[PDB]
């Protein structure tokens, strides 16, 4: 059974270069965006500033089409510009630029991943973006500043061409994820390191990639809890980190010699912005 340094030290002994990493919610709370199911903050106990019967029901179609204004106030809160990214975000980066992400698979539909420098090809924004929107009833294609305004206004996003609602490209439930989440075919056999932040993994076919890795594999998480295939499937390869996901971070990062190198990164790269 595996420690941290343990992880840290395969890194160091390059006995690991090829990291896959999944992330949920949790890695950017920090960024003050709520997730679903902290407490207190979390998506379960605000359902009236929102006005959902229950979280999930804000992407979800049925209530969509019944009612888009709930989902329209949340693209107005996260859309591009609002927010910034944090120290989990470019401990990731920092993980690119040391040669080591294979790739970065992402529930969050905040952006936060492109914004820290993360290039495209490395990222696979499985539950959808905001870059893009797609009118629902005839299926045009539009890029996301094209229905900024409204969103920004309060107003529903609408067809130019036939009056359809312009929905942002984000994956509802019972939606297909979009193709690139393909990848994880070639990427999870070939990862020799997978790292878990920040997520419940309540939400399939994204959770159960913890499951495809080699059993060689060490998994981990960095978390509040023990969660989804780890907390029922441990693996004996498997390490637990619970407490904040930034702290974990912070203290993965020390062992792995990183910390100025990454303060400097989060100093150059939060000014910008
Ligand atoms: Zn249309």
């Amino acid at each position: 059974k595996l420690s941290l340094q343990d992880v840290a030290e395969l890194i160091r002994a390059r006995a690991c270069q090829r990291v896959v990493v999944m992330v949920g919610a949790g890695i950017s709370t920090p960024s003050g965006i709520p997730d679903f199911r902290s407490p207190g903050s979390g998506l379960y106990s605000n359902l009236q500033q929102y006005d959902l019967p229950y979280p999930e029901a804000i992407f979800e179609l049925p209530f969509f089409f019944h009612n888009p204004k709930p989902f329209f106030t949340l693209a107005k809160e996260l859309y591009p510009g609002n927010y910034k990214p944090n120290v989990t975000h470019y401990f990731l980066r920092l993980l690119h630029d040391k040669g080591l992400l294979l790739r970065l698979y992402t529930q969050n539909i905040d952006g936060l991943e492109r914004v820290s420098g993360i290039p495209a090809s490395k990222l696979v924004e499985a539950h959808g973006t905001f870059a893009s929107a797609t009118c629902t009833v005839c299926q045009r294609p539009f890029p996301g500043e094209d229905i900024r305004a409204d969103v920004m206004a309060d107003r529903v996003p609408r067809c130019p061409v036939c009056t359809g609602v312009v929905k942002p490209d984000i994956v509802f439930f019972g939606e297909p994820l979009p193709q690139r989440f393909l990848l994880h075919v070639v990427d999870f056999p070939m990862a020799d390191l997978l790292l878990i932040l920040g997520t419940s993994l309540e939400v399939e076919p994204f959770a159960s990639l913890t499951e495809a890795v080699r059993s060689s594999v060490p998994r981990l998480l960095i978390n509040r809890d023990l969660v989804g295939p780890l907390a029922w499937h441990p693996r004996s390869r498997d390490v637990a980190q619970l407490g904040d996901v930034v702290h974990g971070v912070e203290s993965l990062v020390e062992l792995l010699g990183w910390t100025e190198e990454m303060r400097d990164l989060v100093q150059r790269e939060t000014g910008k912005l």
